[PDB]
């Protein structure tokens, strides 16, 4: 199934695994590079399917805990050079202590969490926190694993952290934004509600992880790149490239969520990007006719990137990848 | 749907549309290889939008087989073939019930106005139903109330029942079905193949005369024969069409899950005494870039990729699009 340590072809912080290199089908190679992500713990044959349609390339499984304080198991399918990768600096917090310095005066002896579980879209009610306190207000103890494993399992699933005496709380949006490697208040703005923030963050790249894989693009494109981002979310791929110091000449972003679109746009404006951000609402309108003239106007895409959301939407990733890949092959 | 009426596609032998050619295709769509994909005309909502989307936004050719034979059959064909200089397949299939069934005339009630059959199903009328219908008209001098006329007509239209005796209706025989679809006689007949198995594999096969009219433009294009990649090959409707068109089949890679269908095509292959090779796979899934490359390396590359819809699995269509993209990518080097 999945590997010893989910370190893919290697992580900066750890000793290399046995297989450090790959050879890949000459269909897979050539312009453009592509990068697809999906949840690692997937149902049967799902990864078989994804692989079959992506040139039978073997997916790279890495846990993002090797890059930050939050664990997150993903598979990545790409034709990127695996050699000469480098980690993204400024370096992200590796532990809860580093990520949340003030949380450690309140941290019980029996909570061994040095890493956070996967960050997700919904969040523990005020009730749960009040309840947990009630459970452990009996003090002087370490009270039995009934109470402990209850609290620990609840803290694990909701990512609850100690912020007071016998008191837990969900991660604030900007604590989440930082564990995922986004700018502070990246998702904050306009009409965006609190729960909208959490939802957008729940489904998004861990920027530090993604940056490590995309780092090999920097030496390859000193003049900048054109990016086609499918299912852009809150711009995780584009932020990784910007933090990597790779100029974004042109970016075509396909993104159905309005909130997600505002977030990316504001980011493009706040960072004072000088390239073009071109947006489309639905992936189903990137037809050949359009792609033809995008590529004609702004040159070919050097990278097409996307993550998994509708389960048939994956086939549109495949459909757009090769439309692009075919158009960019004309002798 | 956005279904045209009359449904004559890009032309039919009786209205071949000279002076009309198909508009220039997107550079992505144009061959080689030529591709040809079939699906039922009355698909559910959005299906054809999707199919067209994934095949270079090409407009499907909607055509009723009633313009080619005696049994109506509404299908959509999406392809990158030239339309100009098509020609009808000969020998010519029967256009009406009377021509298809010369001996049915003597038993045909004056009030049964059918001259054409309905879409050939995979399933068939029950001996009770016929028994009933016969029984139901044991009244003298026929012409009984419309209410009974309307009943039997509806049932005859539903199950494609034909008159075979005095007050006697019967389902079409397998070999009568094979005829209407344009296959050789007893094409599906073979050792061990059940009667029910025959009717089934037939009920969802290409109408050969219709398909041949579309593929006819390939004859002048490939005097030295073609290599064919046939996905969801069934009982070999696409191959039978090309053979009957007089186009030599040098290399055919047929992919078919059913063994009954496999044996039928193989039987045809050697009874026809074909010279070229027929290679069988059973899952589209086992057709990957590696294999496709070694296949093209061995046999020279495909001039035609042909496939029929296996569903109204629904995901199998994406395997067709996948395979088409690989083949197309490989040859383009
Ligand atoms: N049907 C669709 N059409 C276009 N975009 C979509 C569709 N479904 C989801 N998306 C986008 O793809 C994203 C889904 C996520 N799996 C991707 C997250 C993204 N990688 C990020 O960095 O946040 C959402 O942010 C949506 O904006
Ligand atoms: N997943 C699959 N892989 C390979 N073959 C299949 C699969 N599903 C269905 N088939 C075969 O493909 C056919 C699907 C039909 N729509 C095609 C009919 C065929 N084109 C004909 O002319 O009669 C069936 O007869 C099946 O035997």
């Amino acid at each position: 199934r999945l590997p010893k340590p989910m370190i893919g072809f290697g992580v900066p912080t750890e000793p290399l695994p046995a297989m450090v290199r790959r050879t890949l089908p000459e269909q897979a190679v050539g312009p453009p590079f592509f990068y697809y992500e999906n949840v690692a713990l997937a149902p049967k044959g799902v990864w078989d399917t994804i692989s079959r349609f992506l040139y039978d390339i073997e997916p790279e499984f890495v846990d993002s805990k090797y890059f930050c304080a939050a664990a997150r198991k993903r598979g990545y399918i790409h034709n990127l050079p695996v050699e000469n990768r480098f980690p993204l600096f400024p370096l992200a917090p590796r532990t809860i202590h580093e990520a949340l310095p003030l949380s450690k005066k309140w941290w019980p002896s029996w909570d061994p969490r040095t890493k956070l579980n996967c960050l997700q879209t919904a969040i523990g009610s005020a009730q749960l926190t009040n309840r947990i306190r009630k459970a452990v207000e009996d003090f002087d103890g370490e009270p039995p694993m009934r109470v402990q494993k209850f609290v620990l399992d609840q803290c694990r699933k909701w990512n609850l952290v100690w912020v007071g005496r016998n008191k837990v709380a969900p991660l604030e949006p900007d604590e989440v934004e930082m564990l995922l490697g986004f700018p502070k208040n990246h998702t904050r703005g306009g009409g965006i509600s609190r729960t909208d923030r959490y939802k957008s963050l729940g489904n998004s790249f861990q920027v530090d992880t993604v940056a490590y894989h995309l780092s090999v693009l920097k030496d390859l494109f000193p003049g900048g790149i054109n990016v086609l981002s499918l299912f852009s979310g809150i711009g995780g791929g584009e932020v990784a490239l910007y933090r990597l110091g790779i100029p974004l000449n042109t970016v075509v972003s396909v993104e159905k969520s309005e909130v997600n679109r505002d977030i990316v746009r504001s980011w493009w404006e706040q960072t004072n990007q000088r390239g073009n951000l071109i947006h489309f609402n639905d992936v189903q309108q990137l037809n050949g006719d359009r792609l033809e003239q995008l590529i004609e106007s702004f040159g070919g895409f050097d990278l097409v990137i996307g993550g998994s959301p509708e389960s048939s939407l994956f086939y549109d990733y495949v459909r757009i990848l090769d439309l692009v890949k075919s158009i960019m092959s004309r002798h």
